[PDB]
């Protein structure tokens, strides 16, 4: 048996389409249904059961047993870089994932779980697993960040895997939901399809980002699974991109439209990063040596997904 | 005693109705009345006591004894189409189901509960009680689909009697609470005792279900608990019929009116099912072999009870 | 001591009333204060002690003893026939009244209650205390049914008395604050002293009642408590008396005005009782034997209190 | 040690100050601070701590120690006459007032506490101290009386002093958060400082009160306190001065202003005392034998420390 | 390990930063992170673990250890002086403060906490830590007043450090979430670079503050650590300069703007400290020698750090 939090989410929903392609279906799924509509990204997929974040975190607090646990991917996370109630965030993130951590190691349970290259925090080069190149520009990223540095003082104690995957830009099938948390990708391709002109901010030109195709972050969550190493790493391609590529690719696809730029919002001033670029030595040295999609190609096959 | 969840709405009620008729009216009925002139569907009947889901729910939950419970026909759900908030769709529908289902197992109390043609999610053949079919719309659908997954997990190790009705297109008496959620036969017949014009959506020409009688529905819920037979069947007359012969049935017994097309809600746009039809292998394969109310003889009924 | 729940509204005080007339005082009175107004009706009597209705039941379900309990006059109701909250009218009329009758079944408490005509809804004739003539037209009418029908379960076996009074129409003094569930002589009265048109509903010809007086109801209230028989009993005065009679007895004593004919309300078409009058045979029967007040003397004898 | 409930409040405050006075420092004050201007009322005494009336409410009934108590002054009460709330009323005044009382009985406290004039209701002479003069006519006043009603149950059996103080009309210091239930000297006086018009009440001519001075409150106490006897104490001048006669001695000070009749607001009218003057023989016979201040001495007093 | 409540606060995290300076990043910070902004105050620190307020209070009544707390800074407070609930303020910080000096107390651990020279409330002269030189002006001031009183009566008993720091004006790095709580310094610097005039309240002219230096403060907390001394400790410069001293820091580090006179703002009439001056008698006394840094000195490193 496996539990797969943010089961409902992007991420979380890959990763179960992942566990299922490799014959598991043993799973649970830990979420918050509110937003109904995230029903889509389980509707295909095979699971065991499923239950509420905050019944999940009383049984945990419990100490209850829910079987035979192999591993906990946790990717459940309040997500939205623009939600400011900091005693929300720090509870449902910081907390929660301490909660999980301690009763998977109490266990020995795997915890894969996620962190985030908004860590980082806007810099242009050196985004390097390591405390002196971490700067969050908001409380969503203060609360990955010291996720983490709490991770990094259980890490040397540990009797079973610790993994936290600091994600870059991720993009595909199963966010939908995210509304203004989605994807460019995912944006433009719902403006074209509605007649409507596709829209990047002012100034895309001089912003790239290491955009991961999901399908990737799925392979290497399950590597790590099978591979039982610890420690936090970078998720993205190693390549930085800009906006207009993203663009580029998707208008391809859709053979018609022409960017519009509107302007820079207010809310993003002073918390934006502007550039992002994995540095995926770590990732790499731990044995995960497989290639990562390219915009070019995680656009497209995206793309094509989406109609 | 029997127990009947959802016994105030339309048809749980119909079932009481059924069980009066059988000389049975040692029953406790669950519900949730907030919605107040739901009374006006037991009223008639014959009842031991009256009891609140969500007190249930914690006696339930606490292992109390309610006597010697013969059977729970557990029809009570959030019912709507068209609620989209999950977290209370799941814990009320599914999670709710999922604590009667082990009451009833640990106390070898038959379980005989409501699914939905919903869990088909439009397709336009081989509605069969079987995963590869099933892909619902909505969330709704999805927290029916996901208890039925959840039983058949259970059924290879049961040792009492759990039994899953996928109900179609039901209509009939009992169901004047229901709303915008009641039978098109209801709402045509309110229509018309109220002088305005009969309504179908647009593009009803071209909609098909399998409309089927409650009073059938009721004799299957009985002959199911006279027989033990466990399993998820489909419950439908096995003929899908237009809308348009829905219409046909009631202005025919209204001797007036005429159809006007409103145009097809936006909110029910890729949620909606355009074409259901109950394949009833299995259900006759189980040995029941009673003949389904058609449309014509249904709805003629039902409008003579509603006047 | 003597315990009277709705002791604070109209029927209840007169109980305490009664109560105080016959030298007793060692009273509690259980209501729900929230309308301050209502401290009036308390105001000139003599009780022991006050409980909010709240308190009440939980003391009452930890089973907690209040001293040596003679008699519970359960009076306290929602009783307003114009509240929809089903949720709430089951919890505050039906469950409340079993969890009382439960304590003082155990105890061997009197238990001496409140049902009411509205059980009948709506017929011509035969008035008659049983669940064939019973068919209450609104939820208010089912909570009280749905208790006389689980008090009628538990009488066979009962080892102390417990009656109910299915009271009628009820006026007298001590229902100022019912507002528009007051009496029609109250309301009458009330236009009259302000100088405003005294108003009947359209179709108060055809519309009869049985009146009963509040002082009456008091009488047999405390004859039962005397005498210890059990069951369900009318409490009118057999006779039914039209709208116009009441007016009739008030205007003679107003020696002033003219009946002028408002709207039927929309929210009683369907919910409303045009005809009651009690078959008093089960009453004479038990052995109470009183004759009670017309209309005539009723109506004068409240409207000389009330001025 | 002294607990002085309300001690953040108008009367408790002097009680407070007056305790100061003969070098007692060693108080507990309960109240509720949530309008935090009351803070003024403590800013220059001596206290040992504060406590919330929820928080004490819970602890007193838990049974909690709170040191060496020598007394309480239980002044804390809901004070508006207007509150129609009579479920907050009832809770507040009554029920808290009834669970002190018996913490005190129990451990043998003198328990000193607040009653109030208003429980005479409305009568032009004998506001004598027994239940036959006692017809309140708001539920403020029912809440005090029907305390007073179960103190007098209690008293005979009683082993330490019970002491109800029936205050008049009370004014002077420590009242300026009390809004418009502050004295008529109060508003007047600030309505002289604004540059407005002193208003008084159409009928005022007719209206007088017993008119009481705050220090004279707080000395009467004291002085049961240092004397041990018990009962139900009318506490005012015995004098009863027009509302004329308080402005008359404030238009004086100010040396300006001339008086205008403002209409007599609607929420009062049934529910006003036209007329109070207390009959102090059993205050007198108890053995407190100080004269009291006039309105003139009383109203020039205060008006000084008002400026 | 080290506890600093309201840690993330302008204070709090000031003394985080200096523990961090001395080579202690073992510390767990307590506050209320509701307005996110506030991650910047720590984003470049190094600390343990972060905890809710409300969490670490349910967790100091239980009696939960901590693991090996060395000291308690409880800088952690509602701040704002023109906060109004007084059953907040008492609870947040006056019931909240003693529930962490009682824990302390029973442990042995230092306890060093927040007080403020808003308790001398508006004075000219002799602010003196002793209760006759205390009378605040508003609620927030009576809450550390009463504190500080409170603190006096178990000081004499104590086993372990408890220490007092009245702080004056407070200003320098991270205090940016203070909004209009936030030094004038701070707004000036604000207004300077958005292009508008440097404002300052009618009257200023004779206004004066012992403006104090974040930095020393910090210090003090330290010394006062490192040192053991117990008490209640003025903390300020002790030289008083007028608001005009510190425009003129700020305008010269600019090089621009000239100062706009807006009106005495009403909400603080009759609320306001006029002068203050701290008189560091006791602070020297107890060994603290070092010097504090002058308005020049302090706002120009301020202003520095700002851009
Ligand atoms: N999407 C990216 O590009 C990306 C990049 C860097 C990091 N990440 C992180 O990776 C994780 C997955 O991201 P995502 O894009 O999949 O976000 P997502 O689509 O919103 O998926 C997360 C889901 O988990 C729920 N959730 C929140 N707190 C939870 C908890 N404590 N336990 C269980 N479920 C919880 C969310 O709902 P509610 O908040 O409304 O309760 C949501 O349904 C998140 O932690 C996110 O911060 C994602
Ligand atoms: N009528 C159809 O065409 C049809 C078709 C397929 C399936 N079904 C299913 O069969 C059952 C009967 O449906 P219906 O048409 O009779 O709908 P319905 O009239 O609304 O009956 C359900 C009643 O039970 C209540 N309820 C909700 N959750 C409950 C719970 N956990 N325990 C007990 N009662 C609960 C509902 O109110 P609240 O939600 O507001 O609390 C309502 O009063 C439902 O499960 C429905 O989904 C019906
Ligand atoms: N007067 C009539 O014409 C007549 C006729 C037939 C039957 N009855 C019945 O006689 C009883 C009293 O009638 P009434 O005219 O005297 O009504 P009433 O004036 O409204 O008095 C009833 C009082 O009891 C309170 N109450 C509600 N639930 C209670 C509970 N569980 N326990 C204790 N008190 C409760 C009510 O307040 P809240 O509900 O607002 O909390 C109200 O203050 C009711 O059951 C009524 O249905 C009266
Ligand atoms: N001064 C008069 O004219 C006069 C005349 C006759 C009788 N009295 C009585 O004398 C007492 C004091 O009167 P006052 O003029 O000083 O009124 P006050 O200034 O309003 O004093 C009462 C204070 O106690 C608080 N409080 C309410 N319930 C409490 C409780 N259960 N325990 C502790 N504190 C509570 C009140 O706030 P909240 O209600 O907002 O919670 C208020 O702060 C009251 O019982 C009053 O009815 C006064
Ligand atoms: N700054 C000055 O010139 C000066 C002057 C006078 C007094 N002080 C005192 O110094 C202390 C801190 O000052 P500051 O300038 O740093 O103010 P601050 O920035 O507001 O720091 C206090 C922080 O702690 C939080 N908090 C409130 N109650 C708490 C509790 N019980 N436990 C833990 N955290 C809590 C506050 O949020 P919430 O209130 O929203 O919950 C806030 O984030 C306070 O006690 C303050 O009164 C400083
Ligand atoms: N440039 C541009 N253009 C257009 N659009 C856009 C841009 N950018 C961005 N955008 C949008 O918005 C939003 C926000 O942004 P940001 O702030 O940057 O965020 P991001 O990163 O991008 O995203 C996010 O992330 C995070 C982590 O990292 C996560 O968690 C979430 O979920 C998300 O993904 C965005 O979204 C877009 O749409
Ligand atoms: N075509 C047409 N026309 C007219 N009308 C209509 C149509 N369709 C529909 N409709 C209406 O609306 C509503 C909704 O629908 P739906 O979404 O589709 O849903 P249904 O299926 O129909 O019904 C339902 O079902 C279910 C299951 O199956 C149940 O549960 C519920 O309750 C219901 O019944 C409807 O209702 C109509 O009215
Ligand atoms: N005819 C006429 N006119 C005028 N007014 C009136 C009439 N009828 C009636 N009314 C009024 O309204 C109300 C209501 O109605 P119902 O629903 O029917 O009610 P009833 O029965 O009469 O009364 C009631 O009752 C009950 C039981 O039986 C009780 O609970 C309540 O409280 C009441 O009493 C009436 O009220 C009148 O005022
Ligand atoms: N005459 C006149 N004029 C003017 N103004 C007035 C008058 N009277 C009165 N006023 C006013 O209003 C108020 C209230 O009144 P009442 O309702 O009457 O009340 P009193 O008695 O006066 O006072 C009260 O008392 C009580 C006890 O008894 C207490 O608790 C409260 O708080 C109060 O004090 C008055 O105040 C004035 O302003
Ligand atoms: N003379 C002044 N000129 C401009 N702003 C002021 C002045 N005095 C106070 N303020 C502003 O008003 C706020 C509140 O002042 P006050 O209530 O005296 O508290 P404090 O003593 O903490 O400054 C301050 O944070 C400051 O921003």
């Amino acid at each position: 048996m496996i539990i797969v939090t943010g089961g409902a989410g992007f991420i979380g929903s890959n990763i179960v389409k992942a566990l299922n392609d490799k014959g598991i279906t043993d799973i649970l799924v830990v979420d918050n249904l509110k937003d109904g509509t995230k029903f889509v990204n389980l509707v295909d997929l095979n699971i065991a059961d499923y239950m509420d974040k905050e019944d999940f975190l009383i049984q945990i607090m419990a100490g209850e047993e829910f079987g035979d646990v192999e591993a906990i991917f946790h990717e459940g996370a309040c997500s939205s870089t623009t939600e400011w109630d900091g005693k929300y965030m720090m509870d449902n993130n910081y907390q929660y994932s301490k909660e999980l951590l301690h009763y998977c190691l109490e266990r020995e349970i795997p915890f894969l779980y996620a962190s985030s290259a908004a860590t980082y925090g806007g810099r242009t080069s050196d985004f390097i697993e390591s405390r002196e190149y971490e700067k969050p520009l908001n409380v969503f990223g203060y609360s990955k960040f010291l996720f983490d540095e709490y991770v990094r003082q259980i890490l040397p104690e540990a009797n079973s895997q610790i993994v936290g995957f600091r994600y870059f830009n991720v993009y595909g099938p199963r966010e939908g939901h995210k509304g203004s948390m989605a994807s460019v990708a995912f944006h433009l391709n719902t403006q074209l399809n509605n007649g409507e002109s596709p829209k990047l901010f002012e100034g895309s030109e001089n912003f790239k980002r290491d955009f991961v195709y999901v399908g990737d972050v799925a392979d290497v969550n399950l590597w790590f699974l099978e591979n039982g190493v610890s420690g936090i790493f970078n998720l993205g391609t190693g390549r930085a991109e800009s906006f207009q590529a993203v663009a580029d690719a998707t208008l391809a696809y859709h053979k018609k439209g022409q960017i519009e730029y509107i302007p820079f919002p207010d809310k993003l001033k002073g918390r934006y990063q502007a550039f992002t670029q994995a540095d995926l030595t770590n990732l790499r040295a731990a044995g995960y040596d497989k290639p990562f999609k390219t915009v070019a190609e995680g656009v497209t096959e995206y793309m094509a997904w989406l109609n």
